[PDB]
């Protein structure tokens, strides 16, 4: 992991940086802040190129479309919790979740969105703002304390508290037992595996392929072409991020940046790394955040 660039928030004797993603225009990062403002810097030079006010709280969390005129952002504590902004032309508002703590993009057609409250997902029509379908079975619930619902890659599943969903019968599938309190799990990009927390489940059979114990707490993030797997514990669910061969799970490598970790994303190209520390401590009057970029390849 070769250092490119590092950079903290422009004019702020407190960087207040909590969350990023690589924007649809190479060369600019989005950020999240701890004052509910989306900013976008150029992740080389580190220059705030522009900052708008999405929230009244922090951002927890934040994705970009694909075709670079959509955003969607979350919030801590602030009603709407969530919302999807325009970016095309003006940055403006289109449509706002109430009470969704996360919300995701579909993946293989970015024409729907799914929130997640509590124990329920909702999915929604990106046009209209329309909820299409709530997915929630009381009777099959793990009460993940952590639940953040998710599309497989061809948008026809859905996992929601350790359930995999069928969106086109809106039947519930499967459940996979309960093995910690906070972690609800995410797809592989290759559509034939789940990964929740330290448990590597096959879709076609429901069998245990892997134990990863190193993955315990951990958020995960794919480079673009599926074949590497980052792993880190983030803040927003409370110094080390692991990095994993996604098709055998052996280790390639365990950085300690000796600082506690508040995001991780990938570009498109599969050439960077960018991953929010803070320099403080949690104990600190204030944050202080810093972006920092890694060549990989
Ligand atoms: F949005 C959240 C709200 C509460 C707890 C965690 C998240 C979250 C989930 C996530 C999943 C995969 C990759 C990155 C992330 C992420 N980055 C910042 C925080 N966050
Ligand atoms: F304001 C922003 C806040 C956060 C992220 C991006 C922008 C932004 C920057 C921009 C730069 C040059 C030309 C047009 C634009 C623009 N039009 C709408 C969105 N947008
Ligand atoms: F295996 C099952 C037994 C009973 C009910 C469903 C399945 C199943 C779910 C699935 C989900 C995503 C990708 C592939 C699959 C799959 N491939 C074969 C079987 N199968």
């Amino acid at each position: 992991f070769r250092p490119i660039s590092v950079f903290r928030e422009a004019n702020e004797d407190e960087s207040g940086f909590t969350c990023c993603a690589f924007s649809a225009r190479e060369r600019f990062l989005m950020l999240g802040t701890c004052t509910g403002q989306l900013k976008l810097y150029n992740v080389f030079s580190g220059q705030e190129e522009a900052s708008y006010n999405c929230h009244n709280s922090a951002i927890t969390h934040l994705e970009p479309s694909r075709d670079g005129s959509l955003l969607l952002t979350s919030a801590t504590w602030s009603q709407p919790l969530s919302a999807l902004w325009g970016m095309k032309s003006v940055f403006d508002m289109k449509h706002s979740f109430t009470e969704d703590h996360y919300v995701e993009f579909s993946k293989h057609s970015q024409d729907r969105v799914i929130g997640t409250k509590g124990d329920i997902a909702h999915i929604y029509d990106i046009q209209t703002g329309n909820k299409l379908l709530t997915l929630f079975n009381p009777d099959l619930a793990n009460n993940y304390k952590r639940n953040c619902a998710t599309f497989n890659p061809t948008d026809d599943l859905v996992l929601n508290d350790g359930v995999l969903w069928d969106v086109r019968s809106a039947l519930a599938i499967h459940k996979f037992d309960k093995f910690n309190m906070n972690i609800s799990g995410v797809f592989h990009p290759n559509g034939l595996e789940v990964i929740i927390n330290t448990e590597i489940w096959d879709l076609r059979t429901f069998h245990l392929l892997h134990t990863v114990p190193a993955l315990d707490q951990c958020r995960v993030v794919f480079n673009h072409t599926g074949t590497v797997m980052y792993g880190a514990m983030l803040q927003a669910d409370d110094s080390s991020f692991r990095t994993f061969n996604a098709t055998d799970y052996k280790p390639i490598a365990t950085i300690d940046v000796k600082r506690n970790i508040f995001d991780l994303c990938t570009d498109t190209k599969d050439c960077y790394l960018a991953v929010i520390e803070n320099q403080g401590s949690m104990d600190a009057l204030n944050m202080d955040t810093v972006c920092r970029l890694y060549e990989v390849g």
